[PDB]
Order: C-alpha cells, then structure tokens, then sequence
C-alpha cells in the first residue's frame, strides 16, 4: 500500500508514475499560453437537495466524498464529463500542502473534484485515455472568516478520524466548496496524482482560490489518521516535470 513520502519512490511497484507526463505541475502564469478558445466553465447539477445523503470517507490517504448521479460539467465543445468525487490534499501546521504550485508558491490545500468523460460508462474504461477523466481544482487559502460551505463537511471529520471509517452527509452545495470566478483558469493534460499514475487526465486549475478560516484549516489537516497510526498530514505528491507540455490559460495573466 503506497504513502506519501520517501523511500520508497512510487515507480518500482507502479511503474507509470515514472511516465512522462505526470501531475501536479508548477503553473508559471507568465510563460502559459493564452488560449481564448477556454471559455467560462459550465457546471449543472451541482446544487444538491439535502436527501439523499453522501458517502464521505478516511481512505488513509485523504477524506473522500462520493457525488450523486447527475452532476455535468463542460469544459468546452466535445469535452463533457460526469462529477465522480472530490477530495482534498492538505499540509500541517505551519506547512502549506497542496499539490500545484504557482512560481513555486505552494497553498494551504487543494480540493480535487474528479469527472469521467461522458465518452464512457465507468472509470477503468478511461483510465490512461487522452481526455477520459478531468479533474477540477482550486486551492485553499486561508481567510479573516468560516467558510459555510466547506463547514459542512469540515465538522464531520471527527467522526471519520480513523482510516477506513466512513459517514453520510447532507446534500450540499458542492458548486459552493468551488472559486466564484470560472472565467480564469489554467489547463493542461497530465495524470492522477496517486498511483496507478495513469496519464491522459485534463487538469484545470482555477485562478481564483476559496478562503477558509485558520481554525477550518487546522480542523482540515489535524484531524484525521493514516495507515498504521501516523497522522493524515503532508499529503500532496511532489511536482513533476512539464517534459515540453504547455500549459494553457483562460485569460491574460500578466504584468507585476
Ligand atoms: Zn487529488
């Protein structure tokens, strides 16, 4: 079962993750290329009914939440997809823990919200397939005030403390746990960040990043445990080379 950190790298029991095309990446807003074909995103379905509830869960490695049926997301013509789940990568106290960085600043957290292209039916059809799943992510900074939102399922951690165990949550928002601003983003192609590593996975990076409070994050990352009894911290994989890809932005970043 493979962990965050070391020793042992990741390639010699899932070889893939040493492919050439690996996320997360460092996003260099200066030197992306602006791409006025990416156009705002399209998200339905998203505003959830209070029942029926969702299935959140400690899988050791981060706190998972399983989407309902029904949520669409578009990222342009030809490319729809189906929300699957989210998930989030967090740091420790005083350590910033998510996955992409910008100029090598790395986030407090990042929320992952994983799709499958309408193209197939199940997930292990589009594994490893030039655009058969898209991930949306946003990262996580801290701000003066409580994220209502994200208090919904941030109070419900406890409960999931140990890993393996799981819980159900009300219907929410889940557009809310997202950035207001789906105009400027950055997008590339690269792979899940956890093993088996598979490639051809359309990443898009929000501009704009969500607020929480210092207290929501501390309760993000302190909370729950991982495998044997070490605590669920700094679980984000390290950055990976571009190996030439380009990353495309929405918008124009663009001075200082
Ligand atoms: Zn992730």
């Amino acid at each position: 079962h493979w962990r965050y950190g070391g020793d042992p790298p990741w390639p010699r029991v899932s070889p893939a993750c040493a492919g050439r095309f690996q996320s997360p990446v460092d996003i260099r807003p200066q030197l992306a290329a602006f791409s006025p074909a990416l156009r705002p995103l399209e998200l339905s379905g998203f505003q959830l009914p209070p029942l029926p509830e969702l299935r959140l869960r400690n899988n050791g490695h981060s706190v998972q939440l399983t989407l309902p049926p029904g949520l669409e997301m578009k990222l342009g013509p030809g490319r729809e997809y189906r929300a699957l789940q989210l998930h989030l990568h967090w740091g420790a106290a005083g350590r910033p823990g998510s996955e992409h960085t910008v100029e090598g600043h790395r986030f407090p957290a990042e929320i992952h919200v994983v799709h499958l292209s309408t193209k197939y039916a199940r997930v292990d059809e589009a594994l490893g397939r030039p655009g058969g799943l898209a991930v949306l992510a946003a990262f996580l900074e801290e701000g003066p005030e409580e994220n209502s939102a994200y208090e919904q399922l941030l109070s419900r951690l406890e409960e999931i403390a140990e890993e393996g165990s799981e819980t159900q949550v009300p219907g929410l928002d889940i557009s809310a746990l997202l950035p207001s601003d789906f105009s400027r983003y950055f997008q590339y192609e690269g792979s899940l960040t956890t093993p088996p590593c598979a490639q051809g996975v359309i990443w898009t990076v929000f501009n704009q990043t969500v607020s929480l409070s210092a207290k929501q994050l501390h309760t993000l990352s302190d909370t729950l445990w991982g495998p044997g009894d070490s605590r669920l911290q700094l679980n984000f994989r390290a950055t990976q080379p571009l190996n030439g890809r380009v990353i495309e932005a929405s918008f124009p970043a663009g001075v200082d």
